[PDB]
């Protein structure tokens, strides 16, 4: 089964608030709310959420497979080659938080420190010798963005994917011939960096002047997680304090999805009255262009809700009853809600644009959604064999069979390995979620298993010289 | 006494190079290097120093006082009132990496977050509270480096003194008028931060343009720690790889350092003739430019070591014997010495400019220098009493009290604090230590008590959801 599967399961069950029944349910691994730095939740006046891949998590590998099937048909359509038409979405290959070297056209699971751990080339993993002939100190300067894309959403799962597709189909296509730096076809050149490009504006492309929402939302059942907890955790929250939606969707969109979130016969709890998904937010924000929102941020507009365009105008009013609102900046939110950065919790799946930059432009309090975790747990759970294998294997030598072991503990997550590491090496990704993510589930619903005077507690942290 | 009398306490002492005693003489903290991941000395090919504060550990309070005394008549100079002239130099005072706010005239000490742990302006230590005023949220975005200035070096401690000295005497110097950020003489209004630029144009103008450094040379037993396990230590890497010099400083400084501080009757070891210090280097490079020297660099020149001027022109030639360069690039060592960024353990004591960058940009190996170590290391031993009660004063409420014993444990260190911590919280630096410094000591000596083939260990990293 898929993490959405499992996720799912887990949303398909009513919420037994039985103060006994949820100590017993979060001390279970699925369901635990993991800490990285103490979070007294007595502090925390506003909850934000963002929407995509946080309440509505998208289904695997169904929506994936749509994205893919998308982007393919967008580039076939600008001229890419027929044969294109023929690949088909697999899941077992690509995991996330990937670097795209759009120099060399390889995928790079790389560490905290740009180290390489794992190098392929289409589908050919490039082994530790042969890295050495384009990256000479098994290293990358990953800040050099004009070279290497980090493919951290879920939403570039399918374009990790195609990347190695086409690297793969124009390598072994007899009409064309492969260079250092991308494939030759007799008077044309195409440079892995301008391949590249092309996927990521297709991709673009299908989620903004193309079909992928219309489809999506055109059959919710397929492609988005519903969870009859949410009304429930929310109404819960908006008793001890504020609640706000930021996403960097549209209005027209966020609605769709936002309305089937909550279609459901009963509101909150069964048996009470369904009430519409605006009332559960006391601030709702839309097309908040995240990261710059942490920043100086966009003019703030309102939304007209009846037609779905935005009113003409820069917004100059006060929060009324309602009120949706476009752009803007984190400002805003803590202005109308008035609050400080950390008398907030915001809550999102975007390592990047939610998480880190929240917590360094704004010192807000942080929780990341990692949607994978729900299945993530259960192979580091089955497979712990392994990883103690290796883990006693490190200190016996304190070889080649640190290699061989490595390899069968990351082929059980994928062809690409556990988003958190590949054997002992923890990804950037790994350390980027311990670095800014304060609080981290594979759910935002684990949050309801616990009071809200809950202290999430890490312990304190020592350096070599003091311990 | 200070940290410079216990570095040079150990300087004094002959090596017993006899395998027993090495091994019990390195478990002692002061003797130890300290490691933030393990690190394999038989990976090591090339040994790479920074001089200044590393090679060249400059006596504490002497070469701070000196300092200070000629940035005040620096300013004096230039206009400041005369009052500057009763200030004196005080080692109390100032900690380390702390941040000066340039809008409001205050030291902040903050963690890696831009949490605030302390804030004093003047001399005045502002509390909880009084800090949401400026501080609304407790939180500072250091990045915004055009506002906040770290700082970070042991040559920037006068000026953290002379900031607090000057903030204190305007304010309460009845010609002047305090306002939010700066102070009105009548017709003459100086802000906090211009007041900030001219100290640190002092402080520059002082080494460069102005008597400090003619000053320390004509007195080096004064100013300067020497250590006749130098030689032996250099000696001993130059059999097993290649050793380096890179120094920001210019070649006829430089070369009178070098020699006081190889300045004995004898080479490696007593008993042994005496050699040239340039000897010990298979690379001699100044005026470096760190960190601009980790990336771009700028062109490779080379020392006339005669006249101390540079050839006119950017080198073309080989590494030969005896040949001193200046500027270049990092590629330039790795170049020259056929080395990759892997193979070179870097030694300085810059946090940012040689061992983030070098780390960052490079894939360097680094050894962080901490001169303050060999004192900060006594304080957290005699007083593991105060450490220990507030830990324990944590679990219990798992408040006054915490606060209370914060103050007594941070009061032991200085004014300032703990370079490495307020409390229970880590600072910034604290923070950049682990997160860059593969393996840290408190003098680079520490090395000469390990085997070459020795294994820096440190325990793998788990997340929360893998313990
Ligand atoms: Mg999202
Ligand atoms: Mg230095």
């Amino acid at each position: 089964t898929s993490w959405s599967d499992r996720l799912q399961n887990a949303a398909d069950m009513p919420a037994n608030m039985d103060k006994h029944a949820l100590k017993k349910y979060r001390r279970e691994a699925y369901h635990r709310v993991f800490v990285n730095r103490s979070l007294a939740m007595e502090k925390i006046k506003c909850f934000g959420f963002d929407m995509d891949y946080t309440l509505a998590v998208y289904k695997s590998p169904e929506y994936e497979s749509l994205g893919f099937e998308l982007t393919v048909e967008r580039l076939v359509s600008i001229g890419y080659p027929q044969e294109l038409l023929s690949f088909a979405y697999d899941s077992t290959f690509p995991t996330r938080g990937l670097v795209f070297d759009t120099l060399y056209g390889n995928l790079l699971k790389v560490d905290a420190y740009g180290n390489l751990l794992v190098c392929a080339h289409g589908f050919n993993f490039i082994r530790g010798p042969e890295t050495r002939e384009q990256y000479p100190n098994k290293f990358i300067q990953r800040d050099d963005t004009e070279r290497f894309y980090i493919l951290n959403t879920l939403f570039n799962l399918p374009e990790t994917y195609l990347l190695a597709c086409l690297v793969d189909f124009f390598t072994n296509c007899p009409r064309y011939t492969s260079c250092e730096t991308g494939f030759k076809d007799g008077d044309l050149f195409m440079s892995y960096r301008s391949m590249f490009q092309d996927v990521r504006d297709a991709v673009d492309w299908v989620h903004y002047k193309g079909s992928l929402k219309e489809k999506t939302v055109e059959n919710l059942e397929k492609y988005v997680v519903k969870d009859g907890k949410l009304p429930l955790l929310l109404s819960r929250m908006k008793e001890v304090g504020k609640v706000f939606l930021a996403t960097n969707s549209d209005y027209k969109y966020t609605d769709k999805i936002m309305t089937y979130l909550f279609d459901f016969p009963h509101g909150p709890k069964p048996g009470s009255s369904h009430r519409p998904w605006q009332s559960y937010f006391d601030l709702i924000l839309v097309d908040a262009r995240k990261p710059l929102f942490f920043g100086e941020g966009t003019v703030l507009r309102q939304v007209d809700t009846k037609t779905g365009k935005l009113k003409i105008g820069t917004y100059t009013g006060p929060l009324q009853h309602g009120i949706v609102y476009s752009g803007g900046s984190s400002d805003t939110i803590c202005d109308l809600l008035g609050a400080k950065g950390k008398d907030i919790l915001y809550i999102g799946d975007h390592i990047f644009g939610d998480i880190l930059k929240s917590k360094k432009r704004q010192g807000w309090r942080t929780f990341l959604v990692i949607p994978e975790l729900a299945q993530e747990l259960h192979v580091w759970t089955d497979k712990s064999s392994l990883f103690e294998e290796l883990q006693s294997l490190d200190i016996f030598l304190a070889q080649r069979r640190i290699k061989k072991v490595t390899h069968d503990m990351d082929m059980c997550y994928g062809m690409m390995g556990s988003l958190f590491r590949s054997g002992s090496r923890q990804t950037l990704f790994a350390s980027q979620v311990m670095r800014y993510a304060d609080l981290y589930a594979a759910s935002f619903i684990n949050l309801l298993y616990y009071p809200f005077s809950y202290l999430f507690r890490a312990a304190h942290v020592l350096m070599p010289h003091e311990s």
